[PDB]
């Protein structure tokens, strides 16, 4: 019950997810999810890819998938599952943004606070530069 405004989007070559708080996605070999204002990281080069026209999934340079759990929180999986899927849809026109499949109904994006740490689905929601990503070349 969305619109299907989609973006170009590649899933051919990895990319760095920037948030418009000037956060980069990373995703630790733990599993542990954050933003960091290292452009040099070595935990920030994802890959993406497409499962559906609009659904993706977000892949680890180790092999770990972003997750959301029941609760709202982000975690990096070993194997794919239902909460790994992810619609993929533009935003402003220009951005990219990314809401949880199985929890579309309720608005559940991804997003960075300006401190670097992870929002929860319930505290995200349209208008917060928090949800605004662009992929960038590595």
């Amino acid at each position: 019950h969305h619109h299907f405004n989609l973006p170009p989007g590649n899933y051919k070559k990895p990319k760095l997810l920037y948030c418009s708080n000037g956060h980069f996605l990373r995703i630790l070999p733990d599993g542990t999810v954050d933003g960091t204002r290292d452009r040099s990281d070595q935990h920030i080069q994802l890959q993406l890819s497409a499962e559906s026209v609009g659904e993706v999934y977000i892949k680890s340079t180790t092999g770990q998938y972003l997750a959301m759990d029941t609760d709202g929180l982000l975690y990096g999986s070993q194997t794919p599952n239902e909460e790994c899927l992810f619609l993929e849809r533009l935003e402003e026109n220009h951005y990219n943004t990314y809401i949880s499949k199985k929890h579309a109904e309720k608005n559940w994006f991804v997003g960075l606070k300006k401190n670097g740490s992870c929002k929860r689905g319930p505290r995200t929601h349209y208008g917060q530069k928090a949800i605004l990503f662009l992929p960038l070349p590595v």
